[PDB]
């Protein structure tokens, strides 16, 4: 019943990483409720990071995510948001420890792989700001 | 330039062979121009299987194709579309060779796990039909 | 020299997870000192949680251990008993870490894929009470 | 309904390939009926090689298959026999394709990894011969 | 005894593939005898190609083949360098079979990932070629 | 720019694990800028455990240390001397975390797999004492 928003950012994809990161999910037992490739337009990549729009790497981050087509997708599960998040492993890729998408993926902050939402209620939010209801399975 | 249909039935779905299967397509080069995760519908099915019409397991396969959610996707590359009949193997797993998608994953033709493409035109065809101009990247 | 039982649970086996599982401790370099796929009875499960005869869960996991073929094993190595239960990962799926067998398999603690004895004690009763003396090589 | 008698020999399971194995025949969709580790006895093994007898390399097999435990079991699925046949491929694994276990795991046929039944009649032969009744699943 | 040289191409090294080549190689069970990173000189690549020298794309070639760090390795085993020739597939990706390494990997013939010895001959003229005597463990 | 100095250790080069770590590096986005199978000299080895010249361990190190081919390199990326170090794992495979290199593959301390520079000044140190300067690319 529980859902969580995750999307492969643009390096993800251009690094052909998705295939890899979605068996991870899939091995874990999670079910795909929505899947699509897609160009993050510049609206929905300002309203996503609205809570950074002060910060000073704003710019950069939302030519980052606009960069190419990104992978979003829903997983349904048991604790999946908070699940989904341990997964990912921590935000900067230095802390990110072996065996984390991130940890085993990215290199930098800046270009780190993928988003997991933070919380049951960045959830909601960020499935309904990406995906139309429809496309929800 | 070349592209291809590709659709992870339903049964690919439901075992979790979606990411593995998508590895695969990476790791051999091919661009991803549209992805998504869809429910096919009765007409929609119907549409796809003009010919096989006036066959018999038609209602059978219509039945299972709709059975569940499918993935569905366009792949770019040199040659895709042969290259991709030759990944996927022979439609019954039983003649298809090991290291193949159905030589690997499959045992039925009944439930064979994916499809691909016929032909350059089939292609064109099943794109118009099973993706909106927008949703190719 | 020193030993450890593991058992690779019903829905472990279900979803197709032993081998996967296998490699990993083959590739950690342990040795198979036993194997076998089995189906615990009604008896074994009780006396193996004895331990939980109280508590209230108890018939709910009877039920499930014994809900279907489990594979059973001795890995044979150094200090392989504390090895393998790092390996395993948290008891609770939720806090099992990426990278660990519950933490890439398991979402729940009713289901969590596999079980590894806790100490070298539990180890020799555990081998006693799943294998005959002969099947240990 | 239709099963296979399949055996990881003594340099399969000492080259720690028992895992890998096995997640190929999960994958592919095949039910392990039964599994077990074992030490092939002199007379064992020379009843099993009832035709191979007046041969020559007899002996020599002989030695190779009792030098260590052995990984038996029974796969079950549609046409299991011939396909596991086809998974295995050629003997000689110079003759193997890349794609299948002797192809990719094997050099020479004297250590040729692994053994599949020849034929539904060979099975159940072997099944008998390797396997107690209360062994298959 | 009997050994092969093979040559990971700028391609192949650039899109990562150096560990997921060598580990299909170490599986099969052949052994490094050599390997190195190289970057190969303007003449150093004419040299290597003697034959095909009054031929067309030679130069098309001596670019790609310079145009960026290689791994240039000799593996050792029974039959080695026809099995390799076979583990790699055809010259041109379109006919490599799946389960080899240019049917996994490439899509063209121009960056077809990797290069091995034709014969025997072919080999002790490449090694002799890539290799100073110190580097053959 | 930031580079490292990492060593598959004769164990890991003789258990077949050269191409499965490596790719775990390229998975992760570092570049190789040297590759080389190499035999560490009596000298070298001296020179490189000179730390522990005066430790009890040190003859029986240095034995295991050439008592066989290894495979040395060079990693080049962002951080890339503290993220080697914490994808290796603890010294002591015992304490190193599953996900990890020494967690995945080793099991004692005497013959943990592979070593990584520990800081940015053992980089520069080990990397002009096992490489020439020419090899580095
Ligand atoms: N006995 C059968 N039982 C169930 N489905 C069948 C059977 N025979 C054929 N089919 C179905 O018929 C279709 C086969 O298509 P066709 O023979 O024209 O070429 P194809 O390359 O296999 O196409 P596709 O990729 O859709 O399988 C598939 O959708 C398959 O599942
Ligand atoms: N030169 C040889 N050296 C060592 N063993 C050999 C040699 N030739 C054949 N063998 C052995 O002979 C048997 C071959 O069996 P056979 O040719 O009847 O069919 P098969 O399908 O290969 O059977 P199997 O699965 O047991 O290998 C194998 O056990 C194999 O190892
Ligand atoms: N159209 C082409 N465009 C670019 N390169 C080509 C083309 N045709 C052939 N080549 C190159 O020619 C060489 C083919 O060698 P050849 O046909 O003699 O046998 P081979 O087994 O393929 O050798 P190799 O392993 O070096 O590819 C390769 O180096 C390949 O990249
Ligand atoms: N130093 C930085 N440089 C670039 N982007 C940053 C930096 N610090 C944070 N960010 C960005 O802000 C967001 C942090 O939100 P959070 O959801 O917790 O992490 P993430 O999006 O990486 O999962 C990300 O979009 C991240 O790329
Ligand atoms: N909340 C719970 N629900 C169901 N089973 C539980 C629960 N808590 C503990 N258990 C069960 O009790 C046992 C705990 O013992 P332990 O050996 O430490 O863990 P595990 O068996 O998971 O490795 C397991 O069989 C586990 O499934
Ligand atoms: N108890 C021990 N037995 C054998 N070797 C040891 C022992 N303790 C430390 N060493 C050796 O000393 C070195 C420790 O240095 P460090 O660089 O921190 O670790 P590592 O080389 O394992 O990455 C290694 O070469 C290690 O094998
Ligand atoms: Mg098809
Ligand atoms: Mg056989
Ligand atoms: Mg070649």
């Amino acid at each position: 019943m529980e859902r969580t928003f995750v999307m492969i950012k643009p390096d993800g994809v251009r690094r052909g990483l998705v295939g890899e990161i979605l068996a991870r999910f899939e091995r874990k037992g999670f079910r795909i409720a929505a899947l699509k490739l897609m160009q993050i337009s510049q609206e929905l990549a300002e309203r996503h990071y609205a809570e950074h729009r002060e910060k000073p790497f704003f710019p950069g981050l939302v030519r980052f995510i606009t960069s190419g087509p990104v992978v979003a997708m829903v997983l349904e599960g048991p604790g999946v948001v908070a699940e989904v998040r341990k997964m990912m492993g921590a935000t900067h890729p230095k802390d990110a420890l072996p065996g984390t998408i991130r940890g085993d993926f990215a290199t930098t902050i800046d270009e780190n792989v993928i988003h997991g939402s933070a919380t049951l209620e960045d959830a909601q939010r960020e499935i309904a700001l990406f995906f139309r209801p429809e496309e929800l399975l």
